[PDB]
């Protein structure tokens, strides 16, 4: 086994490295397979992404919302913008992080429309208002996970779990 | 690429395991080497049964028109219902395959982006696309001819009004 | 690469189709394909002398001396070969289509067919005229002039030219 | 990729180039490299062990190859006691034509659209003199005719090759 | 592959350079090994010429998040981030083979990241920050008999 | 292709030693030889030789391994066997040395260079049963020899003439 | 592969140059073979023109960390680091084939490294250090039956 295959057999999906149309092809292909294995047993997603193609990240995020399984989503290492979206899109209550991860939400006229979609989906998952997200997404800063938990991306920060 | 091992001890490429759910992924550009590969999958799945629907997941920015029409023709010749899902984006030929799914079961996801914009043989080829859009979208040729001229993406809830989609799904019932 | 399973290299789809007697010739017909399709066809003959072989053609062109190697193997084999045109059938890809068993040369309705193409290359081009005149029943002067024009033609024309027996949007 | 065809025994898998050995079909196709010569030498000597007298069918489609590689194949065709039937499909050019000519007499065949061509230091001169002698043995042409014909760089049709004596029948269908 | 066949014995070979691909691959393994038990140690054999600080810190924090005793063996070489992972092994169980060679030596955000390295070396080596800040400027390998007294590793060992 | 065929032939205990002998080849033939011993201590192994020569320090690595292995090793000369290629032919198990009738054989090629030459004379005298002076009297002459001469000289036992 | 089948026989091949890439792979095979059996010998066949010293010392230390008897067979040539690994096999079963060629001959940091090699030859060959000083200077290969008297070998064998 490759370790990602040995993890997949226990319903843990890894999205690590940059997100692109090929990585999306793999992460969608796993996600909807683990639905056919069971419609109840939660799926775990581990995030370690320096960014990605915006229309690939929305392909993964839409699939995560389409699937009926609870998806417990773990920030491991860093979650730059297009990973931070997926981290936020975990099932509410099971968006975990390591203690010293690095989280950042900052990154044609159609691109402006697409950016406007990101503000809406952050507003749904973080419960912040649109102006808070629009202003917060302007700054190139890695927020620490204890701050990201207060912004609303994370439900808890884990150290020394059972 | 992940593998999964069934209890013999067959090890499946994750796409080959999904093929057992009759799921065909077509993601990334359509070209002579993906149309060759998706037609082979389609012709295989028709052999395992004539009745059971095939689910086709599209995420492609476009592709070679004479390859996209090879997949489309195979989707018509086959007797299976082909549920078509447009996860991510579908642009140009990627939107044709989405139009070509079985009427009533062409699905899409709300944050997808759909677009139908693209010798004399290029003109005589272009006039094929207008006819098959007029067949599957039920729009008139003049509407397709104008709608294929504007370089924009349309949101999936617009495309359902244009008739490319049957339904836009969240938390499926 | 291709969807695979370990057999217990890997058991790809193009092999997993071969059990159903389906031969794909897709992409260009070169010496590496031609030396391969004539290996598949010979294997399918010994599994059954009578059961048809289905051959799906999507070729934008090919090496003339490779396309004639596949073509003559298709005549040597006793099996009825049913040739399906899906997408391109241009240059040698249209010969293999025309070489399918009389009555079972099929095309899907949006495929584009084209027959257009030292001394040895001229007499070899003259060999193409003879085999097109054999299968299409057009006279040599009609073939020699129809190969002169650089156009694709719709498969409704290809029936009138005689390359196809039937176009099929949906199977009977 | 060569089709890996799977056959029930547990499961086992054979390349079609090896699955054909169930019917004693030896495909020599593409250029005759040292590796391709190594395969067909091993493959021919194996078939003699399964039966001493049942025919072998060899299908030739070669544009040419290394002179000392094709002679390595040709010598096994002379050592082996099996009748070998040689089918030329596509083209048999340069040393690929020797293998066609070396099939057992009366059962050298080629398909009507084929192309045949016999044309291609003291050790190299003596090697080429060996080729003329073996062509004179198998084609029954006199040495001067082969020495003159083997310098001409043209293909010949299978109907010309039949009267030149490289092959014994041109056949559309097996019957 | 042998690197996965070793995994059955809870051995993590972190060998070659540390990069974002390899850092992902080791924190995949560590988190898997923590699922199979919370109790049994993990053995980590380090042979790294160096690595990307943004990746060597990803491995390191998983080694602190995991409760398993991680026993780190320096085999051959441990330089730059490879030296941190050796230092981050569980106190008392950091080991080095006698011929291995160790080196700690290698826009404001990059200086803040460098300041984070000084704090974690001070936590695990117990040296004061002014010692590590100076010592990290010396482009010089230290032998295991020096690294033991500098505090990176606890014992040099053959035939345990 | 070429490096696939050699793998296919391992399934029938045939070892191709082809092209010039160098450390990139000798480190592979001795690896195959040791593998094919472990599959059976008594099943024969077939060397297929088609090599024009090479570096002596690689060809002696194969030769020593062919003496260490307990299997009977058949040596088939196919194509040509010159220099080190002819040594590996001679080193086959007595009675198992075969050659194709028009294959071409050649034995001809600091104080260490003399010492390297002197050990070649010893191993040729061992396997050919010719006296060392008879080896020198032949090995100084640069010619190819026919297998029917090599048989009577004693490099090989059988020519595949029938 | 061949080498990953030989791993089933407890046979390890050090073939070609000993670089950091292959050292990272013989250490993995060695540490794996210890886990399958702590007692059954490992046979290591050496054919190395040489190598980078900071990789040959990584294989060598792993050969000392492992408790298995390691039988080192010199096949072809063992020059430079290849000769160290040959000398490192467990006393009494370092073996050589009769035509193989053995050679031990190969700044402040380079001197401080090279003084390791003299000590780790000296204690394995039972030679006085001043002999290695004048034996490692001559650029010559030496015959196996000379290397046996110099102490690099235990047996020269035609057949096992």
């Amino acid at each position: 086994y490759d370790i990602y295959s040995r993890l997949l057999r226990e319903r843990i999906v890894c999205v690590m490295g940059p997100i692109d149309d090929s990585v999306a092809s793999l992460v969608i292909a796993q996600l909807l397979f683990l639905q056919s294995e069971s419609n109840k047993k939660p799926i775990h997603m581990y995030i370690n992404s320096p960014g990605g193609v915006v229309t690939a990240g929305l392909a993964i995020y839409d699939t995560m919302q389409y699937i009926l399984n609870p998806i417990c989503t773990w920030c491991v290492g860093q979650a730059a913008s297009m990973g931070s979206l997926l981290l936020a899109a975990g099932t509410p209550g099971m968006r975990h992080s390591l203690p010293n991860s690095r989280i950042m939400i900052h990154q044609a006229e159609e691109i402006m429309k697409l950016k406007k979609q990101l503000y809406n989906i952050y507003a749904k998952h973080t419960k912040q208002s649109l102006q808070v997200i629009e202003s917060a997404m302007e700054r190139d800063r890695y927020m620490s996970p204890m701050e990201a938990q207060e912004f609303g991306i994370l439900d808890k920060v884990l150290v020394h779990p059972p």
